[PDB]
């Protein structure tokens, strides 16, 4: 196999590809995969083996060493040395047999998911355009994302069903006094443990998937809150807010508290199974002929043994590989998806042609374009248009064979350059997306991005033709993405152009202009077909065609549609001023024209009172395991004092247990505690401080601590107490029967911490590349998914291929350094501890061991150490983790004139003065407003306002200066419409009014007053609908009504509106204009605007430049200054 990801697919291909096409029905993913995995696989699982085993020999050679102290025989000096020579080698040599092996199956792990990283890949570019539409997007994420930290770590533990039964084969068949068949009494023990763990590990599982969805529910909350701090704020809506998140933080807890105690108990039930493994081996020797020391301290070391191999590691596997298997099931029935099929290119034309077709997107669908002509000459242009819904982009699908016909036939002359509806943000260098796959030439890049007016706007990019375009967009208005997807197709070259809604929401000045100078003279002679809107287009087109419910209104020559539907042109006709219309009007006007046309509890709280009945249950669970492994004892099938003993341990078991359970209870108040704490102290918290972070570590730090201390606190605290405990014996005791070792280990503990420590700052600066270098696989996916129409259509398939695998090794490559540093100090850590051990064997073999079972005890107890040891090491790893969350999460908690006096303001104490030294005057209920650049720190004079900066001089609200008055009050006066518009999530009665203050009467009372009524009776359910991800359903004009509902109903009396003409079409600002001033007729509105013929209706003017302002009591005197000015 190869270390990369274009190898790596190959072999996966061909495998793969070889079974699909040899059609036995159904091929299967999972041979393709056996034959690639097995042979490397194979080796790794034998080497385990054969160091897995030495564990089943260790406690034979001790034997033999205790006996070479007995009074029996001889005192072999020289045999006790050499076999204690043997037994250290025998540490030493598995040590460095297994971990290689270890490490060579994490290899494979990782492998084998790049492959099936880039299988899927390669898959979804080539799917069906009708199930795309079916399947869930989110389950594409997961389809990748969920097995991303599981798949490689679970091979670890595959070979393990294999081994499993021959190690438990053996120490079985190993057992010394067989006959007297403690091999029962033992087996059943474990035997019945295991499955208990088994089906409290299902429960564990079923908690885990609701949590998970709750989860996710309080994320999104969480986000939308976080970069919204400033209007909760101006709101007032603080506490209400609060609320919010508190409820979903109690539904978690409820789950998350169920699933602590299953944790607990399994804890509990480990320890549990120690102390009954070794107590039953002990029964033969109490029973009857008494203790041979030689034999009991052989058979303790292999009753450890077996403990583990059939608790820990043979279940481990089974999860395992299980879970595996489902995983690989779910790609597969991804892969057998229907797939795009591809467009046979020829020479047959030099037009476009298309014969009787019909033609629909799914069964049960009424949407079938019906009987669908076309013949269009080589070099002419069609014009389309008709109602929304009736094929108006579909038919664009048929044409470039994306949908199939289910009758007739569809011509076309060579390749086609296709501009989509929605623009393809293609994040990376702007120039690279313009000629996007294909050679730069200047000539014809110069003539077309100058034809499409682009730059305008890229001349002023920081970077120009290298100003790279991130996510989000943050550098283009819509607007502008659409004209640089319209220079992307016609910078491609090709035979036909199709254009979607190419109108791009521009203004209609340069709408015009790219319609001359690209459809007309930069396409010219080209054939080319629109999508449009515009009567005078159609007018200029060879052939027109409507579109009406999923059939032909009219196709043919514009004359022959006003001989041929003269009502229909008519009708459209009396809107004579098309271009005056906006495409959102143009499409109303055609809308009406066309159809108008038609042509446990009782208990549960009783447990919670009596603690007696929780000492009984525990109780009776115990009681119940052993009865149960009775039943396996019963297996001979094909004595009062052994229950007398057992009945007594368990007695002791379950006290030690119900002592524990207050630190279960303990650990979810604390991590409740912490989160409601956190959240209080960010929503009270001062403005500027929070600027350390942008709201990126905000977000990422809130989420995750919260994630860890939940799920980490509680579980690595129980094995850190049953860890410690363990130690502080193994210690005691060997101080006490030999105070050399105590000497000797001094020294070991010391090089174990330092290297620790040098460990821990290496890789913890490591492990932040994984994020890094992860988050982009995502980013790269999403946007590949969004221009699947244009990666199709410009034949790029292959370059995105390059990208995707070199983002792959990327992400690989620091995913592998973490791990190889990780498993080289692992490495040291054994050898370290495989040294101390040889010293102490050495050191009771030396001296005068007279008293042999001192020998024995001090033997065994240094070859059965290692077990906790490697647990200890890793359970202090996640310590360090957890204490460094810790201190992260610690860092954040341990009137009616207006009048400004010499006002100042900054974004920090140091940093930069925003606005110095402006005095200003609103006269009460006065219509002022401001002007400036954008940019100018227009929102910083809000902001000042509000409170919401480092400010210095006097500004008097509600007859008092802002000194003595607390910030929501302050505030309170002031109703405040931003340009970027919160929306809760959620029902509208809640978003409109937080706090339950309102009554329904009232509040639809002012929904007719603000004019959002019939908005309101349109979404189902009125006050009860639930509204989404910001308002996704909404007129951003209707998020200002909303917001100022609220400002009524809150009764404020400053009104400040954030030029609402930035994004406020005015058919509907001047419907907002007369409304509010009628609402607010007894207020004060202050507006901020971006135009004169906007501020034009305010009495006193504000302009805002350089940090000062001149302050006008006319529009005259401010534009003979602002003439002088204008600058
Ligand atoms: N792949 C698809 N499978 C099924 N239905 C689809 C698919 N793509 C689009 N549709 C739907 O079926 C119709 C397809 O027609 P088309 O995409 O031409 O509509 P349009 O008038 O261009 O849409 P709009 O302007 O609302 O975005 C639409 O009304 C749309 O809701
Ligand atoms: N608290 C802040 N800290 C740092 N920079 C800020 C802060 N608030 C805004 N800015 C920035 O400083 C300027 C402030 O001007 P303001 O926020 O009034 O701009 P605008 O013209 O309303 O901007 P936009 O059109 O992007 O909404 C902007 O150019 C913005 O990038």
């Amino acid at each position: 196999s190869a270390d990369s990801a274009d190898n790596l697919s190959e072999k996966l291909e061909r495998e793969w590809d070889r079974e699909l096409a040899t059609s036995k029905k159904k091929p299967k993913l999972i041979n393709a995969l056996r034959r690639c995995f097995f042979w490397k696989f194979m080796f790794y699982g034998i080497l385990l083996y054969l160091g897995e085993v030495t564990k089943s020999v260790q406690p034979l050679l001790l034997g033999r060493i205790i006996a070479s102290y007995d009074p029996d025989n001889s005192s072999e000096r020289s045999i006790a040395y050499y076999l204690g020579i043997g037994l250290c080698l025998l540490f030493l040599v598995r040590t460095l047999l297994i971990h290689p092996s270890i490490f060579g199956l994490h290899h494979i792990g990782m492998q084998i998911r790049i492959a099936l990283f880039s299988l899927i890949y390669k898959k979804t570019l080539k799917l069906s355009s009708k199930v795309l539409d079916k399947i869930s997007t989110g389950q594409l994420v997961s389809l990748l994302s969920n097995n991303l930290n599981k798949f490689d770590e679970g091979l670890a533990l595959a070979h393990f069903v294999w081994i499993a039964p021959l190690q438990v084969a053996l120490l079985m068949g190993l057992l010394w006094d067989m006959l007297q068949a403690s091999a029962f009494a033992g087996l059943a023990f474990l035997i019945v443990m295991a499955f208990f763990q088994a089906w409290l590990g299902q429960m564990m599982m079923k908690y885990r998937d609701k949590r998970a969805g709750k989860i996710n529910e309080r994320l999104v909350i969480t986000s939308e809150i976080i970069e919204n701090i400033q209007s909760v704020k101006a709101y007032c809506w603080e506490d209400a807010m609060e609320k919010m998140i508190e409820s979903l933080r109690e539904t978690e807890l409820k789950l998350t508290r169920k699933a602590a105690y299953v944790r607990y108990f399994n804890s509990s039930a480990f320890f549990f199974s120690g102390f009954f493994v070794v107590f039953l081996a002990v029964v033969p020797y109490a029973v009857t002929k008494g203790i041979i020391l030689r034999k009991i301290f052989t058979t303790i070391s292999f009753c450890i043994v077996l403990r583990m191999t059939v608790t820990r590691q043979f279940p481990g596997s089974v999860q395992t590989w299980y879970d595996s298997i489902g995983a690989i099931n779910k790609i597969q029935d991804f892969l057998l998806k229907e797939e795009y099929k591809a467009l046979e290119y020829n020479l047959t034309t030099t037009g476009v042609e298309v014969d009787k077709v019909t033609a629909f997107w799914d069964e049960h669908a009424s949407p079938v374009l019906q009987d669908i002509n076309f013949k269009i000459e080589k070099g002419e242009l069609l014009a389309v248009s008709g109602s929304t819904g009736s094929g108006k982009t579909s038919l664009l699908m048929l044409i470039m064979g994306e949908l199939e016909p289910s009758e007739g036939k569809i011509k076309h002359s060579g390749r086609i350059s296709f501009s989509p509806q929605v623009s393809w943000i293609m994040p990376g260098t702007i120039k690279e997306n313009i000629i996007f796959g294909v050679s730069y030439d200047e000539y014809r890049y110069k003539s077309v991005i100058q034809a499409c007016q682009l730059e305008e706007d890229i001349l002023k990019f920081p970077d120009k033709d290298y100003t790279v375009l991130g996510e989000g967009g943050i550098i283009l208005s819509g607007g502008q993405r659409a004209r640089i997807s319209l220079a992307r197709a016609v910078y491609k070259d090709a035979d036909l152009y199709l254009m979607d809604s190419p109108f791009g929401y521009l203004d209609i000045f340069t709408e015009k202009e790219i319609f001359e100078s690209c459809v007309c003279k930069l396409m010219a002679n080209k054939t080319r077909i629109l999508v449009t809107s515009k009567l005078e287009h159609l007018k200029i087109a060879d052939k027109i065609l409507i579109l009406h419910e999923g059939s032909c209104y009219f196709y043919g020559t514009f004359s022959e549609l006003q001989g041929q539907r003269p009502d229909f042109s008519s009708e459209l006709m009396g809107f004579d001023s098309f271009d005056q219309f906006s495409a959102e009007r143009r499409n109303s006007i055609i809308t009406e024209t066309l159809r108008r046309f038609s042509f446990w509890n009782t208990y549960f709280r009783y447990i919670t009172i009596h603690k007696s009945l929780i000492f009984v249950l525990i109780l009776c669970v115990t009681i119940f395991l052993l009865e149960v492994a009775a039943s396996l004892v019963l297996l001979l099938f094909l004595y009062y004092m052994i229950y007398i003993y057992v009945g007594i341990a368990d007695t002791l078991l379950a006290m030690g247990i119900f002592r524990g359970l207050p630190l279960v209870h303990t650990l979810i108040t604390v991590s409740k505690t912490l989160h409601q704490k956190m959240v209080h102290a960010v929503l009270y918290a001062p403005m500027s401080t929070f600027n350390s972070l942008k709201a990126g570590g905000i977000l990422n730090r809130f989420s995750k601590d919260t994630a860890i201390l939940d799920d980490l606190l509680p579980l690595t605290v129980f094995d850190l107490i049953q860890l410690i405990l363990i130690v502080i014996g193994a210690i005691t005791v060997v101080s006490i029967l030999q105070p050399y070792i105590f000497l000797a280990s001094v020294p070991v503990i010391a090089a174990f911490i330092v290297l620790r420590a040098y460990f821990l700052h290496t890789s913890q600066q490591l492990k932040q590349l994984e994020s890094e270098a992860r988050s982009p696989i995502f980013t790269h996916l999403v946007t590949s998914l969004k221009g699947l129409w244009t990666l199709r259509a410009f034949g790029r398939q292959p370059y995105f291929e390059t990208l995707f695998h070199k983002a792959l090794n990327l992400h690989t490559a620091n995913w592998f350094l973490y791990l190889s540093t990780l498993r080289w100090f692992q490495m040291r850590i054994e050898m370290i501890f495989v040294v101390f051990f040889s010293a102490v064997a050495f050191i009771s073999i030396i001296t005068t061991g007279d008293g042999p079972g001192r020998v024995g005890i001090i033997l065994t107890l240094a070859m059965n150490i290692m077990g906790t040891l490697q647990w200890a090491v890793n359970s202090s790893i996640d310590v360090d983790s957890l204490m460094r969350s810790v201190s992260r999460i610690f860092k954040f908690i341990d009137g009616g004139q207006m009048t400004v006096t010499d006002l100042t303001a900054r974004y920090t104490e140091g940093g930069t003065a925003v606005l110095e030294n402006i005095s200003f005057s609103i006269s009460s209920g006065q219509t002022v407003g401001l002007l400036g650049r954008t940019g100018s720190g227009k929102s910083t004079l809000l902001f000042a306002f509000l409170r919401l900066l480092n400010t210095e001089g006097d500004i008097q609200i509600d007859g008092v200066s802002w000194n003595t008055v607390s910030l929501q009050q302050w505030r309170k006066a002031f109703g405040v419409i931003p340009q970027k518009v919160f929306i809760f999530s959620g029902t509208f009665r809640k978003n409109l009014d937080p706090y339950g203050q309102w009554n329904d009467e009232e509040i639809w009372k002012v929904a007719e007053e603000v004019g959002l009524k019939s908005v309101i009776e349109q979404f189902p359910g009125q006050l009860d609908f639930v509204l989404v991800d910001g308002g996704c359903v909404l007129s951003h004009g209707h998020k200002q009504l909303m917001c100022l509902a609220r400002s009524v109903l809150s009764k404020a009396k400053i009104l400040l509106l954030d030029e609402p003409s930035a994004h406020l079409d005015p058919i509907t600002s001047q419907v907002i204009r007369k409304t509010l001033k009628h609402a607010f007729a007894d207020c004060t509105v202050v507006l901020s605007e971006s135009r004169l013929e906007a501020i034009l209706e305010c009495q006193r003017f504000l302009v805002i430049e350089d940090n000062k302002m001149r302050q006008y009591e006319s529009i005259q005197k401010l534009l003979s200054e602002k003439s002088s000015l204008r600058q």
